[PDB]
């Protein structure tokens, strides 16, 4: 008798605060090297996630799986039966604003989508896909702390990895969007639902347009940064 | 000499940050009550402008009229031909939200809409209009250090202000939208566009389902308290 | 205690028949200049109204902003707390048909959008905000009275001044849109709802596609054909 | 070699104006029983259409068939091929209008639909179907000097007449909508594409909410009186 | 009194079975020439129906005039009113596949559509119109009997016969759709909501892209083929 | 260099036929259990893929995680760079058909769908995703052969298993929808684009409407049952 029918976890097994990624393989390198005393608590479908301690709070860690169907699954469980008060995803993205640079650790506002789900859940209007303030705010002031640069503002969560789409990226940088990803669009409305909090840093690992990408060190740096913004961030939430 | 088809002010005559509310005749109370040497420069459509300091820091006002249309207009002008870097809504807006009650102070971290403005810059899809990070931590910092009490979150601006959608107001308050107004979703976007900031700060003067309204004694209160937010966060932008 | 949020006039403040452009000072002109006996009945947030005689029948003008959200704020009053039965909007437009030409006045029998708002009143389909027939003929009727010559046909009302669309301006001319404003389509459904009645005639300032524009004494000529008509349909409503 | 896939008529064979309903069997009727001189022109798919002269002008009168798709292949041919100037749709329609009462003439100044084909022609926005002034003008004079009644007004064009929608009969009579049928909408945007005119005239054969139907002896003098205006309506134009 | 209003035939005159074409003269030409004892079973609106024997089996054939609104009207009526269970579309189509030529038979697996009948079924979601898999592989291995090449895959009904869509034909090739016709998207939807079967084959009259058109004799080779096929599979359903 | 972003196996080390689920453990037993000489040929993100034979026929297995976004990533990829010919998705569905019942083999024909990856490829048209019919014929007489009882016809593939939608099942149910699951929609598509060829096949294992839910013992039954059928349809294909 399993909690949810994709985690073999029980209630209380996950702390109130729950980093993701989409890799689980990453969530495990981030329990293995980030926080004290983790236990592996689910390993359904294999997206392992486990719960420990950072600097002596309980924290979490767990994969996501790619897009927002998957995100929104794992997070509707853990905010309904896990019942998880913030959920920080920690990702790359890609980029298409010439402003940002791949040692830029993109903090998300709020994110677009070409998904239906959130005009589904408001009448088919627009309803703005938006991180918890306080969140924001922890990360963008973990930044300033560890010297970390950082750019702040707006994601675009698509269905469509390998996108055919002509014009998007030329628009997106108009007005001007910091990350592509395909996720945070679907994780903060799931938080509105259920009154809990919700925020997304991911590192930039290539240049949409120019088709640059970010060298190995370059990865390993921001990805090294991200993880210390957020972690130190859950010593404020 | 006309900069724009609906502003007779010089291009100079604004202040780069620019506080806008609905009513051009609460434009002339600011400018009169809380700017020192304002002066009037534009009434073109009696929409009045009018630029002055704020503890010695130039900084103007003026009315946006009612929707996004006419917002739409005075802020891609304001960018665009009058050079302003920031543009902070203040208002009044309904709440759905329980939690929310009225003589509240709502700042606005993003805005959904039942327009289609958005939708028609971003191919179709979802565009978030969302807040700059930074005009939201000011309002945030100056409404503590003025210790009044803050709701940040999610508003909703709509076309129609005599509504007869059913279904709507529940939504709303199921993912907390904390504020319905009528204009920034509209701002936002259009910020973007020019690299430039917006927010929007607005008082609850009434519960939309409860149909509770607030007195005007609350109004008057409410209104005092949401300006000197404003105002002192100009100081920090 | 105001009788609408809008609006300090009293219930029969207003005549039957109300004259509406998007300019208060406009609207005042038009009062000051062709009513007789003028009195004024509003001026909340600088939207003047005005009532008179004309030509022995009572008339008012007011002014109703910029935008299908705010033109539907006024007009939604006008009809259900002030009583009015007919709204003839006046106003100028621009032009894509190559032969509309600047001296021509344009009288609009149906009005497309790029706004939700009529998709919203009937379960997402297509609802054409039509003019009533009766004002139509009227119109027509006086300038021909007049020898001032018109044309007569489909107005497109955008919710964006600074359009950014490419492809509209020659669909537009391919359907032979005589007219491009900004308030039309929102007028006519809530004429509908009450069961009243709406028109519109608008003079052509400028020719979009090439950016030309009237000269100020063409305008003044237009201005006071248009005027004329409107008056003399008065006659016959 | 036919000059249209649909039409087996010569170029010429049609005159300027042609009076078209869905019935081919009525199109023989009108032709056997109003028109002088008359010949068969076309017999494709059963679709007869016949050409003749009316009280020494020269008509056409033809089949459409059911729905958009069909008035709209063979519209086009007709304004396309055949040269056709003015295109008056005659029928039958149900009504959900109180005030619309069995038998009563139903003259159309533009139409909604539930299709697509408009939205298509204007890059997805609201594109109203939208008469001729000069035909609905000469309908409604025409009736007057006959002195049958008439309603002037919105038609309602849906793609199912085997309608399984709730709520839509109760917005179609919010709003005034006098007749519901199932091709107006698809003619009048092609007479518009091709610079030409279209009418539309129907009588109401049922009340579609309480379900009362016109009887036979109703339904024929509601098409005597019907045809006779048209008919009258074609000499000025 | 009709059965329907669009049908003279009484209950019992259609066979469970029933082919549908178009052209109305084309389904007396199929009943002239391959049913035994044909009998006219409906002739309203000129959409001739019959009812006879193939090789002893009972078996329908009528007209279903051009576009979805008019099938729907028809095939709603045969399943509801006269107890149809499976309905087959015999037509011809336009291919834009490369690898489809003229005078190949297409069997029809699904149906894409612009029109707006199956989101309206399926509270706005995708609908896919689905042929029936008994009766898809009934037609299959007729024409496999017969020594008939097929093509088999998903046909396009669209709205409008003179498409003026930029891009449609690349995308339909880009996708591998094998056939382009009017009709069968509103046919399979209503087979589901009765709980019954639908079909279809079409034979190709052109290529859309290089407009290279069949021969009068390719036709009349390419439709006895296809009726064969059909008229064989009725044996085994 | 790995050859996709998600995949770390080398071009041919897939089979050009797939099986598909969502769950990588769930591939590790397929391969484990029912392929000779399987080798791992990716680990990426957990999603584990293997290559063996069955009966003598080369055969790959591999995770595709759950929702629509995952599953186009890895079967763009398989179809592109892996030159895979045929995938068969192989799953658990929930059904809300009265005629389907728990422990039901469903084999896929098409898929509705809530997801918008669909319109986008077609110009915001309605687009089936249409299984391979030589794919469904496969599946059909492998069951047939293997006395299987076999339900056939329309999936339903949503982006939210939490889904909150009031009236979806209801529809569904209308138009006899027999499986609803989360990727079939999303497959379909990619293999029309290649060129290629994909099916689906899925185990009842709950009616959502009556809430009646497979035992564990029932769910082992149908995949065994379900596998054998799709593993002896390869042999076929």
């Amino acid at each position: 008798h399993m909690a949810t029918p994709h985690n073999s976890a029980k209630v209380g097994d996950f702390a109130e605060t729950v980093l993701m990624c989409g890799d689980p393989l990453r969530a495990k390198l981030i329990a293995d090297n980030y926080l004290e005393n983790a236990k592996q608590v689910n390993s359904v479908r294999g997206m392992l996630g486990f719960t420990g301690t950072y600097k002596g709070k309980p924290l979490s860690v767990m994969g996501h799986g790619m897009g927002i169907p998957s995100i929104s699954i794992y997070a509707e469980e853990l905010y309904n039966v896990y019942k998880v008060k913030t959920i920080i995803r920690v990702g790359t993205c890609g980029t298409v604003d010439p402003n940002v640079h791949v040692r830029d650790v993109c903090i998300v506002t709020a994110s677009g989508t070409d998904s239906n789900v959130n005009r589904m859940r408001l009448l088919g209007h627009d309803f703005p896909a938006t991180a918890n303030f306080e969140v924001v705010s922890a990360l963008v002031e973990s930044a300033k702390a560890l010297n970390i640069p950082t750019q702040v503002g707006k994601a675009y969560s698509t269905d469509i990895f390998y996108s055919k789409e002509q014009g998007l990226n030329e628009a997106l940088a108009q007005y001007h969007f910091i990350a592509v990803e395909m996720e945070s669009a679907g994780l903060f409305p799931i938080a509105d639902y259920y009154g809990a909090r919700a925020g997304c840093i991911c590192t930039v690992s290539d240049h949409i347009i120019t088709h640059e990408s970010a060298t190995p060190e370059e990865r390993q740096t921001s990805f090294q940064n991200m993880i210390k913004i957020a972690l130190e961030a859950t010593l404020k939430l």
